[PDB]
């Protein structure tokens, strides 16, 4: 199975604008002949969540 046959969406915009939140992207899966036959379901990545707007949030006086 070539999982890149099913394209990544774009990464989402960040859950926060600082103090570090998360964001995600997922393959655009369609459950066809190729998917069921080549066991893409067992070995292919479906989700990613991660660090975005990482820096410590600034604090004003
Ligand atoms: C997003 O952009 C940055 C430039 C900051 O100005 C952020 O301010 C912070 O906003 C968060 C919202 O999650 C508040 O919790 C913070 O108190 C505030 O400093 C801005 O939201
Ligand atoms: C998601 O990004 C990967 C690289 O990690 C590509 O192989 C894939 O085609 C999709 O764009
Ligand atoms: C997710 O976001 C990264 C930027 O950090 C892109 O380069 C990638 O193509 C995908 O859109």
């Amino acid at each position: 199975c070539f999982c890149d046959h099913y394209a990544w969406t774009q990464w989402t915009s960040c859950s926060k604008t600082c103090n570090s939140g998360t964001q995600s992207r997922h393959r655009q899966i369609v459950v066809d002949k190729y998917y069921q036959e080549n066991f893409c379901e067992q070995i292919c990545s479906k989700q990613e969540t991660r660090e975005c707007n990482w820096q410590r949030c600034p604090i004003n006086c």
